[PDB]
RNA sequence: AGCUGGUUCUCCCCGAAAUGCAUUUAGGUGCAGCGUCGUGUGUUUCUUGCCGGAGGUAGAGCACUGGAU
């Protein structure tokens, strides 16, 4: 009983994946989002 | 701008590198080394004992070459 509500739907586990919010807070992707201290991948993106 | 600075909430688990090659290359980067996660394998890793191997260091020596009272 109690039939299927719009506020009953629920994604299947493991479908979707929080994001990853770097740059907030330094118990996280700190304050260099995961890249290290001044190289040129520190800024820019280097060819393959 | 191969450069300088900044990048904001929390906890749980693991956890490095500053080495090799090459580089208009040396305060940069590519590959390899070292981290982590997923998946397959499952003792293959590592330690100690024993066993089979090649050596030319420490030491020693003058048989070769050289030095030398």
């Amino acid at each position: 009983n109690n039939p299927l509500k719009i506020h009953n739907l629920r994604p299947a586990p493991g479908a979707k994946t929080a994001k990853t919010r770097v740059g907030r807070g330094e118990a996280s992707k700190g304050k260099t989002a995961g890249r290290g201290t001044k190289g040129t991948k520190a800024r820019y993106q280097v060819p393959e």
